[PDB]
This record gives C-alpha cells, structure tokens and sequence, in this order.
DNA sequence: TTTTTTTGGTGGTGGTTGTTGTGGTGGTGGTGGT
C-alpha cells in the first residue's frame, strides 16, 4: 500500500542509482526499504544484497545486520589498511565483499566520516575496481537531523557522513520524503515535532510538551521507556521486571582477561552489553545482543516463556509441532532419559526445580477422549528430573520477517582486542538483556505507541527530537524534564539540507 | 553520558588464541596441533 512517493524511490533504485533518501521521523523510510530489498535481491540474487544499519536494533528493523557485523571490521577503528587486512583473513567477509551487488545502510546519521572513507577503501581494494564503492550499488537512508555518531566530546559532532570524500563522489542522488506517518492522527503534534526537528522551538510548542507530563494509564499495555544513558535504562528495566509475577532466575557471568588492574578490567567489561547479573522471569521482555545465525541478531525482541534444561526443551519442542503427539513418546523419554538423549542427539544440585508455569502448556489447550492432558503431568516429571542440570530461558524471538522462532538460549562468549587482536577482556554470559526500556540511540527507527521519555540526561543535538517522535499518539506519550536549551540542531545539518528542496 | 565484534588461507608484528583449527584451498611465525 506504499505511497506514490515511496514507490518512485523503490523504482529509482531499480534503475541502478546510488541513492541517499531521507525525511523526517516516521515518513516511511524503513517500510519502503524492506520492500525495495526484495527487488534488489531479485535483480542481484538472494545472497547478494547487503542490508545494514548503524545500530543492531535499526538493522533488524529491515531484516539486516550492523554495517560493522557485515564488513568484518570489528569496531573498525584503525587505519583503513589495517581493517582491510583483518577483512581479507576472514573468508566469510572477503567473499561477501567480492560477491554483493548492493549495500543497504539505514540510520546513516550515526555513521562517521572515517567509516565511510575506510569502507570505500575496502570495497575499492577488494573488488579491484576504482568505482566509488568498488561498484557496489549504494542505498543510504536516514535523517541527519537525528543523532550524530557516538563519540565523547573533544571537538567531535564527528564529521558526519555528508562530509566524507566517499559520500561526495559516491552519492549520485538524494530524495526527500515529507509526509509524516508515525503521528498522522495529530497534525499539531506533527508540526511541533518537525519544527523541533529543525531546532526552532517556540513558547506555545513548549507549553504543549510540558502538558504531557501527566502519567500514563495503568492499563495492561506495558509502556516502552526511553532514556539517554544505559544507567537510566537499567533502572527502568529492573523496575518493570520486579512488577512481573514470578520467581527470579539469576545468571552470574564468568569474566576474565589477562590484565592486572582489576578496575581497568571492569571499565572494559562495562561495554560488553551483556549484564554481569542477568535477572529473568517468566514473561520477561528480552533482547538478543549477539549474532547467532541468519535471523537471530542483535536487536531481536522476545519474551521469556519458562526455564528448562536442554533435555526438557527437546521434548517441549517436539510436543510443539506434533502430528497428534501420542503421549507414549513423552513417556519413553520420561522413564528412560537415555532414549531422550539419543533421540535429541539423532538430529544434531541442592536447589528445587520449580514446576513449569501452566501458561507454557496453553498451546495445546485451544469430549474427554482428547482432554486427557497427561502429557502436562508427563512434561512436569521430565522437567523435575533436571534437578542438578542447567536450566536455560526459553524465549520467543520475533524476526523482521514476522517469524516467531523459539530458541532455548545457551551462554555465549565475548572478547575485545588490542591495536592488533590480542584479547584484553572476555566474558561468558547469556546474550540477553531486558528490553522494555531502550536507549534513545537504539530506539532510533522504532515506532512506540506507548512510551515514557525522560529527557533528564539528554546531551547530544537531536536526541530529544528522536525520543518524542517515536510516539504514535499524544495520548500514549509521557515526557519528563523537557528542556528547550538541549534541542538545538546542528548548523551543518541545517546547511546541508539547504541543497535539497 | 552514547554504537560498533570475531572463521579459515588471498597474515605471522601470536598460540597465553584455537573444545575457535582433535586444520592444511597459507609460509615475511613456531612457546600450538600431528
Ligand atoms: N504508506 C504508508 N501507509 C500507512 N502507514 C505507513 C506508510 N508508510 C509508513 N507508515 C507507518 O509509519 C510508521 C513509521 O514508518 P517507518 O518506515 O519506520 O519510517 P522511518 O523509518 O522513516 O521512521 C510505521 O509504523 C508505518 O506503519
Ligand atoms: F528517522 Al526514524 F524511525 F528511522 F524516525
Ligand atoms: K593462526
Ligand atoms: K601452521
Ligand atoms: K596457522
Ligand atoms: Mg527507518
């Protein structure tokens, strides 16, 4: 049901142009990108379109992965020549760069000039091809009135992308969307945001946002919550978890790394994104933070169903997807776990095991011949035999393709490197974090019809604008600590947008 | 104040980094593995 404007951008891409297209929050940029990818893939081949964004959550929104994950450059910090050498070792990433025909990059506002220039070097060098990006077709999408790249604060609204040599030679074409969809119900709200987008906040606009400080309805819809800093986010996530009914399950990380200063180690540990102490409950909302396979990536959203050991989960999964599931099969595995292990492997202590929440057996429930749910009492027995085995969270993850894949999530390992690649710090922990609340950075690209926003710690230009334009309706938005002095837009972006009509 | 991540050969400034190689479609490495 794409608009006249959206379809012409898709059709322009068919003609082979290297395009950047843009528009205010909620103009339908990502919804259009999703559809565009199908036709680029039909032109180039299923495996030959790189779909990428600046953050994990924004990449998942269009079925892709982070530009960093795609390129194979790690953090991509060093000289272009060093990154290229890292890339050319890894067979997956070198072949990817040689074979792809198109590179899709969403939320481009968060990509700094150095990365584009280095990426240009990499594509030119790998493909033996002096075209702007080795000839890869470029589709760039985002809004530079939103967040700039993440940096600290020497003198760094880091030169944005439009200042990169790679950009000026590569980007052939720009397209601007104008119609705001996200907030379409509320024209006064849309006008307030777009002027807020440009850093032009008047008194009357300020009055209306300060009016939205009233609390949200206590209704069963759990709100999204947005904060500037990870510390704010963790407090909001842990609060919501404590309101959930249920026994807490504690997962303490295993940390290491061959550095003598314990404090220095902890500084490096903070940026691993998986918590030291992961607390989960049945019903907890979680986010995947590691790239495990093709459709389970950083940004995948899920809900904890229960906690089971691998033997129990094999039975749970098979009971799911059952032709009719004669309860005899479950019984064989119950009294003879040696047969469960073989069955499981054919396809490949002092703490009481709490029984499974009855909600996890609801899928079979939606005539006493078939209402004999002995399997529920059979599944509970098999689970009880897991006393003294590790019980992992079963999470229903939802991918960008609308699939609802159930995964019993095992611990993974993280490591960082040096100027070269010696590991400084390493951790083993589940690749999960609570995700009712989101940082404003990772929220960028999301649509949040019920959201609380606390602007108390906003610092970068455009951050306040990003947070409020996630909302759909004013009735579903609360804003705390709005301050107009913290919303001024970057003049370089105002100027750049002047060559656009 | 915030984001970004890692198998194999089209490296060798390292095995303390290989259950990540119980490898070999690599050689400007050798405290690793056969
Ligand atoms: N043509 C359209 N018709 C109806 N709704 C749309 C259309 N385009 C976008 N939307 C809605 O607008 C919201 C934001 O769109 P999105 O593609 O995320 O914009 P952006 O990526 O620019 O923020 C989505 O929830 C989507 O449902
Ligand atoms: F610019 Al957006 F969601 F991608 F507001
Ligand atoms: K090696
Ligand atoms: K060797
Ligand atoms: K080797
Ligand atoms: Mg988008």
């Amino acid at each position: 049901c794409l608009s006249k404007e959206q379809e012409s951008i898709i059709k322009l891409a068919e003609n082979g142009h290297n395009i950047f297209y843009t528009g205010s929050a909620g103009t339908g940029k990502s919804i259009l990108l999703r559809e565009m990818i199908k036709v680029l893939k039909g032109i180039y081949g299923r495996e030959n379109v790189a779909v990428t964004a600046s953050t994990g959550l924004a990449a998942c929104n269009i079925g892709g992965i982070t530009i960093h994950s795609f390129a194979g450059i790690g953090l991509g910090k060093g000289d272009a020549d060093k990154l290229y050498k890292k890339v050319r070792r890894s067979r997956k990433h070198l072949r990817r760069w040689e074979n792809i025909g198109a590179l899709v990059v969403d939320e481009i506002s968060m990509l700094d000039a150095e990365l584009l220039d280095k990426l240009d070097f990499i594509a030119r060098k790998i493909r033996k091809n002096h075209q702007p990006f080795g000839g890869i077709q470029l589709i760039f999408c985002g809004d530079f009135f939103q967040l700039p790249p993440v940096s600290k604060d020497p003198n760094r609204p880091t030169k944005f992308a439009f200042e990169s040599k790679a950009w000026k030679e590569g980007v052939k074409m720009t397209i601007m969307l104008q119609k705001v969809f996200r907030q379409r119900g509320d024209v006064k709200f849309i006008d307030m945001l777009n002027r807020m987008r440009l850093g032009n906040i008047d008194d009357e606009t300020e009055r209306e946002f300060k009016k939205l400080s009233r609390p949200l309805p206590d209704d069963e819809i759990i709100p999204a919550e947005l904060y500037s800093t990870r510390m704010e986010v963790e407090r909001a996530n842990n609060s919501r978890l404590s309101k959930l009914p249920g026994q807490v399950h504690i997962f303490n990380a295993i940390d290491g790394g061959a550095l003598e200063d314990e404090e220095l180690k902890e500084r490096l540990l903070q940026n691993f994104l998986a918590p030291k102490e992961l607390h989960l409950k049945v019903g907890a909302q979680v986010m995947m933070v590691k790239n495990l396979d093709a459709t389970l990536v950083n940004g995948s959203l899920g809900k904890v169903i229960e906690f089971m050991d691998p033997e129990t989960y094999f039975c749970y999964e098979a009971l799911t997807n059952d032709p009719s599931m004669p309860p005899e099969k479950l019984e064989t595995w119950a009294e003879n776990p040696s047969k469960l292990k073989a069955a499981m492997e054919r396809e490949q202590i002092g703490e009481p095991v709490s029984p499974l929440d009855s909600s996890v057996f609801d899928f079979m429930k939606r005539v006493v011949l078939e209402n004999i749910k002995r399997k529920e009492q059979l599944m509970q027995t098999i689970h009880q035999n897991s006393a003294g085995k590790r019980r992992l969270p079963l999470v229903r993850f939802k991918a960008s393709d609308m699939s609802t894949r159930m995964v019993l999530v095992e611990p993974e390992d993280w490591a960082i490197e040096d100027e070269n690649e010696k590991p400084l710090v390493s951790r083993v922990q589940l690749p999960l974090m609570l995700a009712w609340s989101l940082s404003i950075h990772k929220s960028q690209g999301q649509t949040l019809p019920k959201v609380k926003v606390d602007l108390r710690r906003v610092f970068e230009k455009g951050q306040a604008y990003v947070a409020l334009s996630r909302a759909v309706s004013r009735e579903g938005l609360q804003v705390l600590n709005f301050d107009r002095t913290r919303i001024k837009a970057h003049q370089k972006v105002i100027d750049f947008y002047l060559t656009l009509s």
